[PDB]
């Protein structure tokens, strides 16, 4: 077991501090196998890696700038919610005084900590990283994104984007199988069971796409936008027919055919990155 | 097994050459001639009618452009299909599906429609999917000879169910990629922590998909139960985080319409003063 402090006992913070107790790490707490302390300068006193987790960056600020000197040879592991210009300018400030910074963000809820299958992404020092990665498991599956630490503010926004996206489209085909009508009348539940399989479809198309728009170049091969636009004036129809009123249909056909006037018909579904950047 | 094609365009051919692959005794039919000599050459018998080739095999498999040429070919057949299962994996509508059951079973044929959920070269490989919907008998005595053409699954006893999850699942598959290109233009983007490759993200994100489906798991019993208890993420969180998403995309340059689509439909549903409950609530706010 490895010292650890934790400065931040909400919800989450709270959840932290029990993963590492759990994993069977020494640790040190401030806001029971918990060491608690009145004052932040004695928690970080007490442990070579200090994990962060407060309301705001500027929580962060307040608590931190007393402890400048005090910072000097320790890890800190800020997983604060926040922008990429706080990580950035907190990541100067310990470097600055000599703490090896990596900024985080949780993609889960205080109960998904401890837990599998849940991510916590990290950004910045990669020594930090190596070095404290085996205590981090404790609060779930680290990933280390890169040495620029304001990278995780903008992984966790860009992927609630993915998630509003997906979950979206859900909400738009269980209301259509829902409906009244020939082949209607399904289940949610049973919608989710074949949705389930389906997605990992979509994840080779998000695979084979990727590269698309790291090369500007967009084969559309068996599925261009033509297709997709096409298909999507049938979906368009059929949720008008069944009363599901999402705008997804709407939002989907005026960008295809903004490309597809373009000149871009036989594109895959990655040349519309250039229509909405 | 005996199985025979009609329909030897792009998909169909992929069709008879998966079954021929799984060494089924497999006859083709096209209404054009001259599209069937490679897959004579991997063992295809070929036949100049479509009598001679529905008389060929028990199972047929039907995959044409539309329905109206399915009903061109099958109704000058109607008593040779008695008895025979006709599977229709063309492509079209809810209506059209139940018609062409509604006809087959007048005539003695037992009617399966289908939806081919991939391109013509996805066929016969993993993971991909075919949706069928119709004769559950049917479905239960072809399935061995269908898994030659990817994986099988039965939707249900009306024919016109797999019609709908077509359009359902694409739709599901568009919001999913919009929410990734959006993701990707984030990502790629001048500012601190941008200017990440579509790839580094896609990989990221294809571990984080699995927590996202996780949460379609979770909700749908909510939608079932009309219940819809928020937990650890409410639509409050939603739309705050929504807020944030819409702030940072404007400041990097990301115009998809994906934000003001989801702080709309979220603040609908929290003015209705649902902001306690989780997002299969919103169910209610888009039908
Ligand atoms: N909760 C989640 O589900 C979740 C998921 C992912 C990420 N996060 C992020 O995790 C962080 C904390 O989670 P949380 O919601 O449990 O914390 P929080 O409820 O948002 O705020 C509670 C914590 O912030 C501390 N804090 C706030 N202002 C402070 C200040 N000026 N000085 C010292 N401490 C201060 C509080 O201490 P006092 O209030 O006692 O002063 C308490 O420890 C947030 O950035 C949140 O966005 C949360
Ligand atoms: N291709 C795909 O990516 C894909 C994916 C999912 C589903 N589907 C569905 O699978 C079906 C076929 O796909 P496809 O592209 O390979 O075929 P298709 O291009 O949509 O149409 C070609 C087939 O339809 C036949 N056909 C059209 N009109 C006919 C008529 N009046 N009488 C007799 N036969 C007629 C053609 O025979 P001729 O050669 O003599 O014209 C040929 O066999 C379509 O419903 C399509 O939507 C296709
Ligand atoms: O407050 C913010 N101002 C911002 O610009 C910003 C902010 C937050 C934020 C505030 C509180 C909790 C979590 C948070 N995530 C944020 C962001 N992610 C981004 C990705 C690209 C560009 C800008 C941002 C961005
Ligand atoms: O109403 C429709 N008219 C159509 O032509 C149609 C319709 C629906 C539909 C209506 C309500 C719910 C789900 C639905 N799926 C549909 C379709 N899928 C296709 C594939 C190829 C050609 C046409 C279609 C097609
Ligand atoms: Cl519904
Ligand atoms: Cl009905
Ligand atoms: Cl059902
Ligand atoms: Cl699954
Ligand atoms: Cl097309
Ligand atoms: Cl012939
Ligand atoms: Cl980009
Ligand atoms: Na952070
Ligand atoms: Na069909």
């Amino acid at each position: 077991g490895a010292k650890v402090t934790v400065l931040g006992l909400g919800p989450m913070g709270a959840a932290l501090a029990g993963a590492f107790l759990a994993a069977g790490h020494r640790t040190t707490v401030w806001n029971e196998g918990a060491t608690e302390v009145a004052s932040a300068a004695e928690a970080v006193a007490a442990s070579p890696l200090v994990v962060v987790c407060l309301a705001t960056y500027e929580a962060v600020h307040e608590v931190l700038d007393p402890l400048a000197d005090e910072l000097a040879g320790r890890t800190v592991v800020n997983l604060t919610s926040g922008s990429p210009v706080h990580a950035r300018e907190t990541a100067n400030w310990a470097q600055q005084h000599g703490a090896e910074y990596l900024d985080g963000v949780i993609m889960t809820t205080p109960s998904g900590i401890g837990k599998p299958d849940y991510l916590l992404l990290y950004s910045g020092s990669q020594a930090a990283f190596d070095g404290s990665r085996g205590t981090l498991c404790a609060l779930g599956e680290p990933m280390n994104l890169g040495t620029d630490a304001a990278m995780a503010s903008v992984y966790d926004t860009a992927l609630l984007g993915l998630m509003w996206g997906t979950l979206t489209g859900w909400l738009h085909g269980v209301a259509l199988m829902g409906a009244d009508g020939p082949g209607g009348n399904v289940t949610a539940t049973a919608f989710t069971e074949v949705a389930n399989r389906w997605m990992k479809t979509v994840g080779v198309f998000m695979n084979t796409y990727a590269p698309h728009v790291d090369a500007g170049h967009y084969p559309g091969d068996e599925f261009t936008l033509h297709l997709h636009h096409r298909t999507m004036n049938i979906l368009a129809h059929a949720s008008e027919l069944r009363g599901v009123v999402s705008g997804l249909p709407e939002l989907l056909t005026e960008l295809t055919g903004r490309a597809i006037t373009a000149g871009h018909g036989n594109d895959s579904y990655a040349r519309l990155v250039e229509f909405i950047r």
